[PDB]
RNA sequence: ACUCUGGUUUCUCUUCAGAUCGCAUAAAUCUUUCGCCUUUUACUAAAGAUUUCCGUGGAGAGGAACAACUCUGAGUCUUAACCCAAUUUUUUGAGCCUUGCCUUGGCAAGGCUA
């Protein structure tokens, strides 16, 4: 029935510059700086607090497909499409460690939110979950017969997932030094997941339709479907609201406890003359779900604010 | 002056040493700056953080070798020649009477002494 009175999301502000598509988006836990991941090949920080930046970042072999920010120490977890994933001590204004291990580039990265580890998928089909602190590793992750396009872990039980270009979502039970269950809901490849603060069910989504999962125990929760596209990202905010962003540049807002979405979001971001089909490759929620930042192939990093108006439609 | 207490070198194991410098203390890795450079290992020389070698120090525990050598804190740690006490204690002077209070017993006060 459409509950909750789901509220209307619209722009914030707009940001450009970049040398390249930014590929990646992160943020500070206290909302202090924000960083972006970008095609430029340095691993770029802009500090979104008064709509400034933070610093520019480089030593990056490739362009940089993923980053992290750690809440115990002050290291940002890198990859990158040179293969090379390795967590930066920002202390020194330096790197902490490289890790090793990945035979392919890295897709994805992940932390822990417990214990102390490097998830990572990798085009060679390789989730590399790691012992870190101790420059260790941990174990790989294999049996996606293609790429994993995405990668997740939580400190509940044994939800470890990687989303798999193999159209099979991957479950790993990763405590047993294991895996968990193999997903055949998705028809096509996910390129999406999703983790929602409700922490009972597990989000992902593909070009085909959008695959939620309730779990620990093997369940699913719902199909999300009515958005036709390549899905690039799915982020899921404390509101009940999840974006989905698409590499052909629309973003389909998400009511869920609802059983369907928020919002059809279809909006021009292109940067000057250059367009061609560059979509919103990224996106990311506020802490207070304020803003929005979206990360586009474009190199426009543009936050998401509202109106504060009634509306509330419905269909 | 009596008695109970009762010691030194070496070899291992387990902890601690972001230490007043573990005195004349070596090497490696990474983020960069630089040197020369035809690519790499080596490599020129500065910063930072990540470390290993030669060491080395403190505490506790387990051994042997001369150990019967000596230390130890205390415990009541029992001695006669000769000259001396006018500010501290063994050569050093107190008592009586009267009144009031207290159940008396007793206490307080004043006076008397030579």
């Amino acid at each position: 029935p459409k509950p909750q009175w789901h509220p209307p999301w619209k722009l914030y502000r707009v940001i450009s510059g970049h040398l390249g598509w930014v590929r990646c988006i992160a943020v500070e836990p206290g909302n202090q700086w924000f960083v972006t991941g970008s095609a430029d090949r340095t691993i770029k920080i802009w500090d979104l607090a008064s709509g400034k930046l933070k610093l520019s970042l480089t030593g990056h072999i490739s362009t940089v497909r993923g980053v992290i920010v750690s809440t115990r120490s002050p290291y940002l977890f890198s990859c990158g499409e040179d293969k090379q994933v390795k967590c930066w001590d920002l202390e020194y204004n330096k790197v902490i460690r490289h890790y090793h291990g990945h035979l392919s580039a890295v897709y994805g990265l992940d932390l822990h939110p417990t214990i102390d580890v490097l998830v990572t998928c990798s085009r060679d089909s390789t989730a590399r979950i790691w012992d870190v602190r101790t420059k260790a590793s941990v174990h790989t992750l294999s049996g996606h017969t293609n790429a994993v396009a995405t990668v997740r872990c939580q400190a509940a039980e044994p939800q470890i997932i990687t989303g798999s270009h193999d159209t099979t979502i991957r479950l790993w039970d990763l405590v047993a030094g294991k895996t968990r269950v193999t997903l055949t809901n998705h028809k096509k490849s996910v390129r999406a997941v999703v983790l929602h603060p409700r922490h009972y069910t597990f989000a992902s989504g593909s070009p085909d339709n959008i695959k939620q999962w309730k779990f620990p125990d093997g369940s699913f929760i719902q199909n999300l479907s009515g958005h036709n596209a390549i899905i690039n990202t799915l982020t899921v905010n404390s509101d009940g609201v999840l974006v989905s962003g698409a590499d052909n540049g629309t973003m389909h807002l998400w009511d869920w406890r609802t059983g369907y979405n928020f919002q059809r979001v279809h909006a021009a971001a292109v940067q000057p003359g250059s367009l061609d089909e560059s979509g919103i490759f990224a996106c990311a929620f506020d802490q207070s779900e304020s803003r929005l930042l979206t990360a586009e192939a474009d190199k426009t990093i543009k936050v998401y604010r509202e109106d504060d108006d009634t509306a509330t439609e419905e269909t």
